[PDB]
């Protein structure tokens, strides 16, 4: 249901009349948001009417004299949307588009009204945004629809451009980021009333600190942290293979070791094999070493830190994977790789979010401190020092949480 229902049914009707069919499940949901002036990420598959909704919404906003911008990754998408719009458009609505392979006549029409603010709907690509950041940031759109997600996150300058495009002053963006950098949360001014920002998808390769400005300014998150987690993060201020040996001696079983490089991984594999530990590697034979580890044949599994890796993301065994050890912090620092990797030790099993332990071996105070603040902003989780870690109690929490799971 929706408070502001009257605007929802007014949207619902207009859609069915113009488009011809009724809003779909996702579209209804999205509809109830747009009606309330909430921005959001379109978490849905392809072919369920993502572009159609953005298009129809812009049309519905034009009736009330509100302006929209529709940003696409390709030119053909710009054309196709322009064509569809001008066919569905009424007599009043002013619609203009722009791409490089456009006629000089049609180009000047766009540039004329663009400067004169004589438009209701604008359609251009992500390239256009890169060429016209200055001019764009000087305009406020009630609705901005971004189809390409990576483009938004490729340059920190991009995020700022959209933000200002939705009526968020540059001064407020600086103060917001200045606040977020310190690790605090920024309380946007309640009298600002920004426009609607809608991002079509979520990047399979997110990067940066910038993407957090949507969280405090438009109250939505571009990135895809996990629903929830129960992980204890502990840091070891060195690379002591023997500080490691005495950890494996109490952990004993269900251990994953992520090395920065395949070279350092082999070195670590040699050392542990030399001390007669039951260890296996994943760079040579993954399918077989993981199944042995899965069945209990192998106690320790060593791998290589990679964003979309087999061991970092793919593996799904909360009942088997209890402890995650990082031989050096993922290069970057790569909080998203650390996040995915440490999540192997903690997820829902038979109605219990089991307890997981993540240990980081980092000697570089500088690199570790970066990882710490970033983990705090993204996953709202902290990393404790070895001296605050009660290993016996941690091992207990790991075993006890997997009994309450069997219940």
């Amino acid at each position: 249901a929706a408070e502001f229902w009257n605007e929802y049914e007014d949207f619902r009707s207009f859609f069915k009349k113009k488009f011809g069919k009724d809003l779909t499940g996702y579209q209804r949901l999205w509809a109830k948001r747009i009606v309330q002036g909430k921005s959001f990420t379109m978490v849905a598959p392809t072919g369920v009417g993502k572009t159609t909704f953005g298009m129809m919404t812009a049309l519905w906003l034009a009736r009330k004299g509100k302006k929209s911008a529709l940003v696409f990754p390709t030119v053909t998408l710009v054309k196709q949307t322009l064509e569809r719009l001008q066919k569905l458009a009424d007599e009043k609505v002013k619609i203009f588009g722009f791409y490089s392979s456009m006629k000089k006549e049609e180009k000047e029409k766009f540039e004329k009204s663009f400067e004169e603010d004589d438009y209701h709907i604008l359609v251009f690509s992500t390239q256009f945004v890169s060429k016209n950041r200055e001019k764009l940031s000087q305009k406020r759109f009630d609705f901005v629809f971004v189809d390409d997600v990576d483009a938004v996150l490729k340059a920190s300058r991009n995020i700022d451009t959209l933000l200002m495009m939705v009526g968020i002053p540059e001064e407020i963006i600086r103060k917001a980021f200045s606040t977020i950098k310190q690790g605090k949360i920024y309380e946007r001014p309640k009298n600002l009333k920004p426009g609607i920002l809608v991002v079509s998808s979520a990047t399979a390769k997110p990067r940066g600190i910038r993407p957090l400005l949507f969280r405090d300014l438009l109250n939505f998150t571009v990135g895809r942290v996990s629903v929830a987690r129960n992980i204890t993060h502990v840091r070891i201020s060195s690379r002591s293979k023997e500080k490691l040996v005495e950890l494996l001696e109490i952990f004993r079983d269900g251990i994953l070791i992520f090395a920065q490089t395949e070279e350092e991984g082999k070195e670590l594999y040699e050392y542990l094999k030399r001390f007669k530990f039951n260890v296996g590697e994943t760079w040579s034979e993954f399918e077989k070493n993981f199944e042995d580890f899965k069945v209990g044949k192998i106690n320790i599994l060593i791998g290589v830190q990679a964003y979309y890796g087999k061991l970092t993301r793919g593996v799904d065994l909360p009942e088997r994977i209890k402890y995650v050890i990082f031989w050096g912090t993922p290069s970057g620092p790569d909080v998203y790789t650390y996040i995915q990797a440490s999540g192997r030790s903690s997820r829902i099993l038979n109605g219990v979010l089991v307890k997981g332990v993540s240990v980081i071996f980092e000697e570089d105070e500088e690199i570790f401190e970066s990882l710490k603040t970033r983990l705090l902003l993204i996953a709202e989780e902290e990393i404790i020092e070895e001296a605050e870690a009660n290993w016996k109690e941690l091992v207990h929490e790991v075993e006890e949480s997997r009994r309450r799971s069997e219940r």
